Parts: C-alpha cells; structure tokens; sequence
C-alpha cells in the first residue's frame, strides 16, 4: 500500500504559518488532498504533475484548526489517512515597513531599513526573518537604531551596480512575547552611481565627486560655533522645493529673540537631527568664509537646487574639520559612523 507522509503532525498545537504545509507520497501517487477550517472552508493547494507531492499555496491563518484528508493509490492499493492540526495563537500583531522603496534607485550609502510597528522583543528572530540578496555578492549585517528599527549595510559603501533584494517574511514568526508577524514584506532596489560630497570645515568648500571626480565645488556657511556642524558621514534623505522651519515646534516662541519661522527652498536633507543643505541667499557673502548657521549647510540658491538636483536619497555627505563632535551612529541617517567590528557584531541581544 502507499505510504504517507505530511510536513505536520495529528494533534499538534502552535503550528507556525511561517511555512506551507506540505504532503508526500511514497509507493504510489496522491489521488486527492484537501485541507479545511473548521467552517469547512477550503485552502487552496497544489499538485505535482507527477502526483508526487502537495502543497499549500496561500497563507494559513492564525487561531486556526486545519484537517487534512489525503488519498493515495499505488500498485498495492489504496490508503487515505487524516490528521488535524491548531496553529499559533499570537499575543499581538506587528506590521513591518521598509526602505528604500520599491523600484528606487539609491546612492551608495544607503542602508536597507526594516521599520516594525510594535517593539521588538526577540530581535534574533526578527533578523533571522529577514533574508536579504545581493549581486554581486556582498557581506552585511543587522544593526538595531531602536526597538522598533533595524538597519543592513556592507563594511564599505556599495558598489554601483549591486541589486539588493529584501524579503522580510515576518508572517507566522514568533518575534517575542506572542507577538507575530502580520504580513510579510517584498522590496527591491538598485544602487546607482557613486556621489561623496564634502564640506571641509578649513576651506569652506563643499566639494561632489561622482566615481571620484570633481563635478560640483560650492562654497558653503556650515553652523556658527556656538552650534556647529558635526562632522561625519551623513546619508541623503528626503528633498524638498520649499519648506518652513517653525520654533513653535519645539517649544519656542516664533516671537521670541531665538524664535525663528522660516521659509526655505532647495532643501536636500542629510540627518534627522534636522542638518540640511539648502538655499540660503541672505548668507551668500559668508559661504566660503565664515560659519553663521545653526547646524545646516547654507549654499547659495542655484547651489541649492543644483544639489536638490543632482542628488539622490543613499548618496553621501562627509563633513570634516569643524569644531563640532561627530553625528551619532544612531541618528537615522549616522550608520556608516559606527565601525564595522561594533556594527557586524550587532545588538540583538
Ligand atoms: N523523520 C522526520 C520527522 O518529520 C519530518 C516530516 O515528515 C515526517 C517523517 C512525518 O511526520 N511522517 C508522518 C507524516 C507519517 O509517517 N504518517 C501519517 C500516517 C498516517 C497515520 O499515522 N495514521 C493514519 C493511519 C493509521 C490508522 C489508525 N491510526 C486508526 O486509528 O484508524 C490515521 O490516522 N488514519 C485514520 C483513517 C483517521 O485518522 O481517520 C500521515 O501522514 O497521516 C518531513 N516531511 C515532509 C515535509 O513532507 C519534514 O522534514 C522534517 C519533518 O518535516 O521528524
Ligand atoms: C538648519 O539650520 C535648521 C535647524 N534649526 C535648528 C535650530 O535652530 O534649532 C537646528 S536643530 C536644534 C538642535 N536640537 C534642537 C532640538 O530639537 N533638540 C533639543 C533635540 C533643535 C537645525 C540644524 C533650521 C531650522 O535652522
């Protein structure tokens, strides 16, 4: 008589929906297979041409009892066999996010960002969830920025041409405390040409290198030294035509003597903390001479767009010289400011 098997047990409780659910037939070929909820209701599955094997082909849900009745008929005979099995119950749910987005094409500082909506409380099995490809070939690894986000980078910035493609399948993993998955995530992106910027505090310049030649030099105004620059390397973020800057966030006063609203073009930003490089054309006698900023890096208004145009989110800014300490490793756009032996050995415990 056949024989057969299947990727679960009769009677077994938190059964994981992380994987599909699979039967097998030895000694014979698999007549029928179906798999039902306790309304009865099918789950969609798939036979092999040579009626060899079977397989679930949509998720499974949780707080759910499945049955499973498969028939198998070979040269001895015919043997049918059933099972029933519960899956995970979860405490919680946490829905995933990441970035870059889909399609995008991204500067060669650009980390990959996994962003939960919940705390993490198993952050192994968070990374563990998490695969990541990449071509050509490339060593990363996971560095948490806070209890809800995750970061992946190589050693060195990319190399321009490298496909990366994140598959964050969350969905049916345990991340601590009962608290699962509630979808998986798909991404992919490109890194494109190699764009270093940098502003050297001694020369006031901000120079681009694109493949490391020389196609921009703009001179700049960085922070006063009061509250100067940080040096670092920043990473490019998100760009804007036209922003504001209001004190009122942040407690103070619009008319009050530090209170400042604001109205800026040409904004490229490069940290959460809230450096920027944008147009300012009420400082265009001090760019490449003195510093009268709070922070941001003021060019010049063609300058500014220049860059807003020129420039793309991964892309790079090296700041050096000043008389500021360094951006954060943590700050949101600080990864490549943590050494690799602190970052590969990661914090997921
Ligand atoms: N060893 C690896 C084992 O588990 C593996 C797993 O498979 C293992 C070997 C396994 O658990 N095999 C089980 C499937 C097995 O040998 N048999 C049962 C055979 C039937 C049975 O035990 N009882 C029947 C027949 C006996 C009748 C009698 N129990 C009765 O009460 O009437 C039954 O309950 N029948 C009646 C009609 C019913 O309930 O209505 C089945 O598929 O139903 C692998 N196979 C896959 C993915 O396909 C995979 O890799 C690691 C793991 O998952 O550990
Ligand atoms: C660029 O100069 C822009 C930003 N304005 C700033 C400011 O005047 O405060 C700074 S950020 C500053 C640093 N910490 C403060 C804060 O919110 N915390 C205490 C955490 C704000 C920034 C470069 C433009 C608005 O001036």
């Amino acid at each position: 008589v056949p024989k057969l098997t299947a990727s679960v047990t009769d009677g077994a409780v938190g059964v994981t929906v992380d994987a599909p659910v699979s039967v097998t037939a030895a000694d014979g070929v698999l007549a029928a297979v179906t798999m039902v909820n306790d309304n009865g209701r099918p789950v969609a599955g798939r036979l092999s041409p040579d009626g060899l094997r079977w397989s679930t082909t949509e998720q499974l849900g949780y707080n759910r009892r499945y049955t499973l009745n498969a028939t198998a008929l070979g040269l001895g005979g015919a043997a049918t066999r059933q099972l029933t099995f519960q899956t995970s119950s979860p405490a919680h749910l946490t829905m995933p996010y990441v970035m870059p987005g889909d399609g995008e094409v991204v500067g060669v500082g650009e980390p990959v960002a996994i962003r939960f909506d919940e705390n993490i409380a198993d952050r192994g099995a968070a990374e563990k969830a998490i695969k990541i490809t990449t071509n050509p070939p490339v060593e990363g690894a996971f560095y948490w920025l806070n209890n809800r986000e995750v970061r992946w980078r190589p050693e060195h910035f990319w190399k321009p041409g490298t496909a990366v493609d994140v598959a964050v399948n969350t969905y049916g993993v345990d991340l601590g405390e009962g608290m699962f998955g509630e979808d998986n995530v798909q991404t992919h992106f490109t890194i494109g040409d190699e764009v270093i910027a940098t502003a050297d505090d001694n020369t006031k310049i901000l120079t681009v290198r694109v493949n490391g030649e020389v196609v921009k030099s703009m001179p700049t105004s960085m922070g006063k030294d009061s509250t100067p620059t940080a040096n670092g390397i920043y990473i490019v973020g998100s760009r804007y035509k036209h922003i504001i800057m209001d004190s009122s966030t942040y407690g103070v006063p619009v008319n009050s003597p530090n209170g400042y609203r604001t109205d800026v073009d040409w904004a490229t930003q490069i940290s959460y903390s809230g450096v920027f490089v944008h147009s300012a054309p009420w400082s265009v006698g001090a760019q490449g001479h003195t510093n009268t900023s709070h922070g941001c890096l003021n060019v010049s208004p063609s300058n500014a767009q220049w860059f807003y145009d020129h420039v793309k989110r991964g892309d790079i800014v090296e700041v050096v010289n000043t008389v500021g300490g360094t951006l954060p490793g943590i700050d949101g756009l600080g990864d490549w400011n943590i050494p690799w032996d602190q970052w590969r050995a990661g914090n997921a415990k």
